[PDB]
């Protein structure tokens, strides 16, 4: 409800394109690119990656595993996405606990 930076953040994809990953020792890196451009993403050691070398990632899609920051998803996929994310991500907790409250609220 209070838009905040979860500790375990998940770097979303500002760009909607295709995936590419790298090997070097210290830090991993996922690159999203379209015929237009590509964007480099720094995914440190702990970041377990959900995406694989090969397919498409819509804007604001999870590229790291876990929590997302509403502001970023706002920027990336739009209000329509933050909004829709907030609701469903909230009901996630209640549903898991038995409470059945209508999304409306």
């Amino acid at each position: 409800f209070e838009a905040r930076r979860p500790k375990a953040k998940a770097v979303i994809s500002e760009i909607d394109g295709v995936v590419r990953i790298e090997e070097t020792e210290e830090k991993l890196s996922v690159f999203v690119e379209s015929e237009g451009f590509s964007k480099e993403y720094k995914l440190p050691k702990e970041a377990r990656l959900l995406v694989k070398d090969g397919d498409y990632v819509e804007a604001g899609q999870p590229l790291t595993r876990g929590a997302i920051d509403p502001h970023q998803l706002l920027e990336a996929k739009g209000p329509e996405a933050v909004e829709r994310y907030l609701v469903e991500e909230i009901q996630k907790v209640y549903r898991a606990q038995g409470v059945k409250l209508h999304d409306k609220h």
